[PDB]
């Protein structure tokens, strides 16, 4: 099973280092931790806590900031943004 | 966030109670556990795999089990059965 990221979190997904139209969930997942690291959008104190909020990412998702052990509700927040 | 079942999805949680056409991710798992649990669709010795190949869920999922521990295979498994 591959899915297919809608437009912009395609773009999003690229601009740190992915490279095809289609990817597993798992690939997915590496790509967004990497954003995140990347554009340093965690809480220095509470790494878990990522603030997106000024950022595509906060658009795409439709929040402000989340905790990433908030597992269902990312996996939810990616669907909207699969085609 | 509403999902909104597939029509096969949405047979096997109505068949545990769902009346809606719409439901959380929340809800969405909830019945499935009701489904593979009320059916046994488990393993008695090793409970955490659920064994669907005689199973409308094997269909729909496209496996002929998976393990309760694997979640991305299970939000995949459940994307592909949603709009
Ligand atoms: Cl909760």
């Amino acid at each position: 099973t591959l899915v297919r990221p809608k437009p912009l979190l395609l773009k999003l997904l690229k601009s740190v280092g992915a490279q095809k139209d289609t990817y597993t969930m798992k690939e997915v997942l590496f790509y967004l931790g990497q954003y995140i690291m990347t554009k340093r959008l965690y809480d220095e104190k509470q790494q878990h806590i990522v603030y997106c909020s000024n950022d595509l990412l906060g658009d795409l998702f439709g929040v402000p900031s989340f905790s990433v052990k908030e597992h269902r509700k990312i996996y939810t927040m990616i669907y909207r943004n699969l085609v």
